[PDB]
This record gives C-alpha cells, structure tokens and sequence, in this order.
C-alpha cells in the first residue's frame, strides 16, 4: 500500500512506495512504537557466523539482482553469469566476493539508506577505498592514514569510506576498536571526576592498559587500536600532521578563546558494520564533515560529556540561580556560534543545522521523485537545538530498513578471546 | 513479556509491563515506523459491552474492589442499559476516574505529573448552547484563579446517535483572531484565520486588531452553533516584556494566561464525550517558540533579530537561534512578574522524568511520545532527550476528531 507523508509548514505531500522493499523489522508493532529506542531490533539476516548455502545465497541473489536492476541490465548475460559465479563461490568457500563496481554501489547505497543521517544529499559523492587485500594491523594503519589524509584534504573535506576484508567465520574479524578514528581521551580522576572526554574513559583505559603512555590532558588524541584477521589489537599513533584541529574562538566575546577549547575537523565513525548481500564488513571507517551542533551541542554540552555550559554561563554574567532565566539555552547558542565561526575562519568544511536540514528536505523530495520514498528517522534528523525553527521539524517521515545498510555491532572487547 | 527502556545519560533502566494492556493501534507496523506522523490510524450494542466491561473492570481494580458484589452489580446494570437503551451512563466516580486517566494516558503530554489533581466539572445535564456558555465561563474562572492556575475539565453530555453531538467549535477556549488582508499579510494570529472567518460569517463583528479574543462558538444537541462573548474580565492576559531589552515592550506583544483545549474527544468505556474542554498552565516554549516564532504564526523572529543588531545575512550567525532564546526569556519573565503560573521547559522535562520513573514503579509503565515530549528548542540539554520511551495507546484516552464545520449539516434558513 502507498503511504503519504506531509509537511505541515508547506502542505506538500509525498507518497511512499519504497517501503514495500523494506527487509528488517523496525522493532515496532501495530500496538507499540519503539521509534526512540536506540537499538530497537536485533533482526539480523543470518546466523552471526558462517551461514549455510540456503541462508547466504538468497541474500546475495537479492543484492546482485538489485545491482543489475540498478544498471538497466536485469536478466542480462553478466547478471545470469554472476549468479552462477556466486553460487560456485558459496559452494566452494561458504562465502563470495564482491566486484569492485558492486562494492561501490553497495557502499553508496548503505549511506543512501541510512535513515538517521541528515547529510545524505551527498550520498553518490562517496570515495570508496578498497582495502580488502589488507592482512595485518600495520596494513590497516597504512590504509587509515591514507583515508585521513585524503578526506581531510587540508580542510576542504571529502567523504570517504575504507573497506577492510569481510567477516568470514567470526574468529577472524577485522576491527577498528576506536569508535571514531580521531577522538580525545578521558581520564578518571582521583577525586572521582573526569578529565578529557568522558565518553572515552573506558576506551582510554583500555589504551593505557595496552601500553599507551597518556599525556593526560584535556584534548589527548587517542591512539588507533587495530585488529586484523582476529588477532589481538595493536596500538598506533596517528601522525599529528594528519590530524586537523580547529581552536574555538568567538566572533564577539574575546574571552572565549581563553577557555582553551579545540576540536578536530574530521568525523570518522569506525565502529559500525556495513552489510551488502549477506556479507558483513566489520571494519569500514567512514567520514564526512561535521554539522556544527554535533560538536557544540552534544560533544561540549551533554552532561556525561564535556559539560562546558557551566563555565560559558559564568563568563557571560548570567543568572544561574534558576532554570527559567534560560541561561543554559543562552550559552548553548553562543557556543555553537563560536564552533561555526572557528571552523569557517580556518576554511575547514562545516555545515550549520539550518543549511543541513534545508538540504535534507530537498534531498527528501529528490528521493520521493525518483525512488518512491526515502527512509528517515525524525528523532535523529531533527537537530538537538532549535528544533522547531528548522524545516525538518514540521516534516512527517517514514522510517524503515533497506539493504545495503550500516549496522551497529558490539564493542570488540566484550567479545574478544585474547591471545 | 517484559520490555525495557534505558536512559543514556544516567543508565537507569526501567521495565515496561503496562504495554500489554494496550489494544489500540499505533499505525506503526512491524516493518515501518510512523512515530512522526501527526495523525495515523457510532458503536452498536455488540461493540459496546466489551469496551464498557473493560473500563468497569479497570475501575473496580483501581479501587481494590475487583470481583466484589458492587463490581458484579455495576456490570449487570451496565449491560441492562446497553440492551434497553443502546448506551449507558457513567457514575460520577467513574467519570472523574476516566477523565483523570485519559490525562494520565496522553502520551504526548509532558505535564502529566499533575494528572491526579484534575478538577472535574460534570456538565452532562446541559441541554443548550447558553447552558454550555455558563459552564465554560465557570470553567475559565476557577481554572484562572487570578493567575494561580488550576487544572480542570468540563464534560458535556456525550455522543448518542452522532446526530445530537455537543461541540465547542473553538480549538482553544481563549485564542486570538486572525484576519487575512487583501495584500496577503495577516493581522493577529495566522493560526486561527479560518475560524475567524467562520465566526464573522455567523455574525461576529470583529474589532480587526492584533489581539482580539475570539468568541465562543457553542453547539448543543446537534443544533447550529451559537456565538457568545467571553466576559473580558475573565480573560487573564500577560503583556510580554523582557528583563534586559527595554525596547521589547514596544513590540506590543501579549498572550493569554490560560491554555484550554476544546476540540478533542474524551473516550471512556466506549462512550464518546465530543465536547470536553480542559485546561492547565503553559510551558513557556508553547508561547515563545511555537506561538511567536513558527513561520506560519506570529513570526517575530525577524523583528526581534533586527532590534538586536544580529547579522541576518548568513544563517551560520545563528541569529534565528539567538532571537528565539530571548523571546522565550521574555515570556517566562513576563508571566513570573505578573504571578501567572507557567513552567519552563527545563523544569517541566525534569518533572516528567520523575513522573515517568514513578509510573514505571507503581503502574508498570508510562506511554510517552518522544517526538512530542522533547521541547521544541534546546532539546539535547533537557533530560528527556536522552530518555528512551515506549509509545502505545491506553484507554480512556483523549482523541482527535474532525473539525465541526467539515461534518455539521446545517439547519437555519
Ligand atoms: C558529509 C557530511 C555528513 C554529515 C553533515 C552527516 C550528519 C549526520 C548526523 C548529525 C548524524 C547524527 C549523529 C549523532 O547525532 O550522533 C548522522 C548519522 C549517520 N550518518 Fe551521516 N553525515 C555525513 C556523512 C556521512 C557519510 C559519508 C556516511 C557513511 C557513508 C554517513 C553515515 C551515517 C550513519 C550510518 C548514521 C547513523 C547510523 C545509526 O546510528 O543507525 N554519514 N549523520
Ligand atoms: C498543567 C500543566 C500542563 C502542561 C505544562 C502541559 C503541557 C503540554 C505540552 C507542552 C503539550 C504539547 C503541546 C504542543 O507542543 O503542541 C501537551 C500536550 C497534551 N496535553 Fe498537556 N499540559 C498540561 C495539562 C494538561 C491537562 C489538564 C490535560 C487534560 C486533562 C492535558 C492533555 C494533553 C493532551 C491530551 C496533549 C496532547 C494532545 C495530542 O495528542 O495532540 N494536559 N501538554
Ligand atoms: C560520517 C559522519 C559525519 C558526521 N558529521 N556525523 C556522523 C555521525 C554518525 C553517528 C551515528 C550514530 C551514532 C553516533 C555517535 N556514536 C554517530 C555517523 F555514524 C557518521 C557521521
Ligand atoms: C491542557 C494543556 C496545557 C498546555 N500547557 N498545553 C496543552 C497543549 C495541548 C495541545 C495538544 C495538541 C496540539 C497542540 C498545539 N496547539 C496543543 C493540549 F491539548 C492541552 C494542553
Ligand atoms: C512533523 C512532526 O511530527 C510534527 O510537526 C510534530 C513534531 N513534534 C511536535 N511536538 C510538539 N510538542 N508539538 C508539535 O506540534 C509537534 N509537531
Ligand atoms: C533516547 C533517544 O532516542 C536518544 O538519546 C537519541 C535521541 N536522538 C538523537 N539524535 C541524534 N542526532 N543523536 C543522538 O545520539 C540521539 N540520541
Ligand atoms: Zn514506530
């Protein structure tokens, strides 16, 4: 059945047929909505490790069919032969291998399918680095360094994904143990408080426990912790010259630069899993450019993060006596003004939440026009500040799960059998 | 079957068993989620007993009287009525309980920590629009309480055959008129333009100004609705000024103190109360963010940013964001100075989190609509933003109904 979505600010209605292709459960039922659960479902597509032939082949035949349908070649010579080819590979190795073209289509369509991503207007501009030949942590580190250098591009950032060998039996997983390629360290204090970034206290302590000598500051770039083919992970320090960083100053308040804050320029998620025709790529660092709110709202102001609202209000001469002065809201805007101004001053790519949300509505129209729909997750698309004065707030959205996709995966130290 | 929700700021984990009690659809399916759709998707005898049995069993359970003599008698008494009359009548106790639980069950409402203190006015003896006006006037006075606002609902007879419905045509009991101009602009509140037209056509002579309190349009027993002017002295209003910007008062802005929604439908035990205006007090952002800053509303963001000298050339200045905060400060300060009840979005979200935990503890869950609970500004810095929530439809519930002018078949001339 068709389904309609409406924008209550413009009354534009869109009709969704794409959802008929959705594959995995969302977690919801007709009696219960789970649209604010972080991980609602666990509906995978095969047993975690090596499926049987009748379990893996259907998923592959699905993806190949879709890819050749994409390129106006359904049922053609290449398509029929490829099916037989994947049959014989599965028969002989219990898995199969993607062509380079199929790998790129797959990567680009996982992004296009990422319902939580406000940035997807860019989806077809992704640069894919094939690292499926990699065999060691050292090689993993080389591929990552090149990723970082390409994607940073001196501040004119470029979207990229690097794809390491697919999972095979689960014992031989490639993993980036860091959650992002570049994050700051968090240090548990003697008095019980925390220095650096609290999100990373546990990882930061794994690194120290692994032999990292922490400089023990507020903005200590963490080492890379890389796992190849199921071995114990290994530490690597990213060459500093490759880590672009922006000092936060404020266009008006000169005292702001004296708060001593900076953030890195490149967001690069490295703990997610990419899924293409039954194949699972457990290591696939991908990177873009920040929306300003990701730094200034969440990274700086969350309570279990940097928590600098506290101080920015003091230096602003604000009534911190009661909430109704809205001192939190007022500092929160100034901080985000500063992040945007600092990144733009240093000609480092960044997008504000007004431009980004506007782009996503344009993207949404585009998709409904040519594709029959566009999975979008209102809870994540709406920026965490000034929600209702952005155009996505008044936009109805359908959420559903298309493949290929990015998926979550457990932290490798919960499941790693050490050597 | 249990179900868990996590707070990702505090790691508190609550366990929802109450969700098994729902039997109303959400519009979500197993493979699509519709949690951001505004509106997803009369009874015969056969349909009615089970709904009534459901509510009566629930009521006698709530008072530790389940299976009692008085419980079984009420059930049989209810059955008799649905046979003899095709409907039935709620007791006064049942009505109060139902009214309060509909509030308790309203998943989009962040102010439900107050649910048990609802003052219920039984207006089921009403027969005419003039009767309705009297009841509403006494609702407004009382709830307003000279600025010390008190929650209250007034409940009118209930639907019978669909033909003799009571309706308040107003969407709230106090709203400002809106006049579209020949040049395309709008005077007053753009949100109420259509209802303003309806009133004018019914005979209302508008002052055609910025803050005209609309007249009540009251329908009783399925008759044509009638106009009535709320007595001006019962409409408490707050002039909006700002504690720092002495120029803010020059915007000439004011709002009414009493938010009082009147277009919804109250469902208790299969009975439909199509007129049931209810009221509480404001969260600031309802006025400061959605009333004055929604582009389709009073839209004073441009004007406020002007008078702040902000750089309005590029969005990344965040002038919009900056002007929004100041309006919302001015709203809270204005109400607190005139000692009219109001809650800011921080305090309100903190209270709802306490309320939710308590309701999991004592009730086994608490249906909540994250898309509506999260304030429309500064979301991530309020605790609900990080709170996982399960959404499902318990009854009694408040429900949406179609606008009366889209379905009313007229009588006069
Ligand atoms: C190019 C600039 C991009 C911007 C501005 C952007 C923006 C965002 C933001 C703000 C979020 C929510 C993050 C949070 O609040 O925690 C998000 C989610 C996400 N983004 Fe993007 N993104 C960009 C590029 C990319 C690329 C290149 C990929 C992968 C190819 C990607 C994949 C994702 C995924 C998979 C999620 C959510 C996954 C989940 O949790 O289920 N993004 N995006
Ligand atoms: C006393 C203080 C109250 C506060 C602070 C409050 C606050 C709110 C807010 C902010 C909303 C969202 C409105 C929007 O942003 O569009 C809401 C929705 C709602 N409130 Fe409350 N409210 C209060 C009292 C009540 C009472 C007394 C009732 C009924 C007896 C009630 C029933 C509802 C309902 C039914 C909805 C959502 C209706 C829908 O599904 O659209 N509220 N409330
Ligand atoms: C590529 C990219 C860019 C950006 N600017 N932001 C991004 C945010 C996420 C993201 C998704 C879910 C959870 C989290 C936080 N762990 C981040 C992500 F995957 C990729 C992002
Ligand atoms: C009683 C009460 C108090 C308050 N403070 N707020 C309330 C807001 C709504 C409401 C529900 C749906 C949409 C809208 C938007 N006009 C408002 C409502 F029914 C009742 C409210
Ligand atoms: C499209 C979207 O679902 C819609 O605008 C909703 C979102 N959340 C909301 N939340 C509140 N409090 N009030 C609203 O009107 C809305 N509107
Ligand atoms: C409980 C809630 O679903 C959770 O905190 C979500 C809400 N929306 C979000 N939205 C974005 N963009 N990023 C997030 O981490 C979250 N967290
Ligand atoms: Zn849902």
């Amino acid at each position: 059945r068709f389904l309609k979505v409406k924008n209550w600010e413009t009354e534009v209605v869109l009709t969704d047929t794409l959802h008929l292709k959705s594959t995995l459960e969302t977690g919801c039922t007709e009696y219960i909505c789970m649209g604010s659960i972080m991980h609602p479902s666990q509906h995978a597509r095969r047993p975690e490790d090596v499926a049987t032939k009748d379990q893996l082949f259907p998923l592959a035949k699905e993806f190949i069919d879709q890819y050749y349908s994409s390129i106006k070649r359904f049922g053609s010579k290449a398509h029929m032969e490829r099916l037989e080819e994947v049959n014989k590979e599965i028969d002989t190795t219990s898995t199969y291998q993607l062509k380079d073209t199929e790998l790129i289509y797959g990567a680009k369509h996982a992004w296009r399918n990422a319902s939580r991503c406000v940035g997807r207007i860019q989806w077809s501009k992704l640069q894919v680095f094939d690292a499926r030949d990699c065999t060691t942590a050292h090689g993993m580190f080389n591929y990552i360094c090149n990723h970082v250098k390409y994607a940073t591009n001196k501040g004119n950032l470029r979207s990229a994904i690097t794809i390491f060998p697919q999972r095979t039996d689960g014992k031989h997983d490639f993993r980036v143990w860091n959650s992002q390629l570049i994050r700051y360290a968090g240090y548990k204090q003697p008095d019980g408080s925390t220095l650096g970034d609290p999100a990373n206290v546990q990882f930061t302590e794994i690194c120290i426990q692994q032999g990292w000598k922490p400089p023990r500051g507020r903005f200590d770039v963490l080492p890379l912790l890389l796992q190849a083919n199921g071995n114990d992970p290994e530490l690597f320090q990213i060459p500093p010259e490759l880590v672009l960083e922006v000092p936060i100053r404020h266009p008006k308040f000169e005292w702001f630069k004296d708060l001593g804050l900076k953030w890195y320029g490149l967001p690069a998620v490295s703990n997610m899993l990419l899924e293409i025709g039954g194949l699972e790529f457990s290591a696939c660092p991908f990177s873009g450019w920040y929306m300003g709110t990701e730094i200034g709202v969440r990274d700086y102001c969350d309570n279990s993060r940097y928590n600098i609202l506290e101080e920015v209000a003091k230096k602003m001469n604000l009534d911190m006596r009661k909430t109704s002065s809205l001192w939190k809201d007022q500092a929160l805007v100034e901080i985000n003004i500063a992040v945007l101004y600092s990144f733009q001053s240093d000609k480092v790519t960044i997008v504000d939440h007004h431009s980004a949300t506007e782009s996503f509505i344009k993207h949404m129209e585009n998709e409904y026009r040519c594709r029959g729909g566009c999975p979008a997750d209102w809870v994540w698309i709406v920026p965490p500040m000034s929600g209702s004065i952005t155009p996505v707030f008044h936009q109805e959205m359908l959420n559903y799960r298309l493949t290929p996709s990015f998926e979550y995966q457990p932290d490798p130290w919960n499941t790693h059998v050490w050597k």
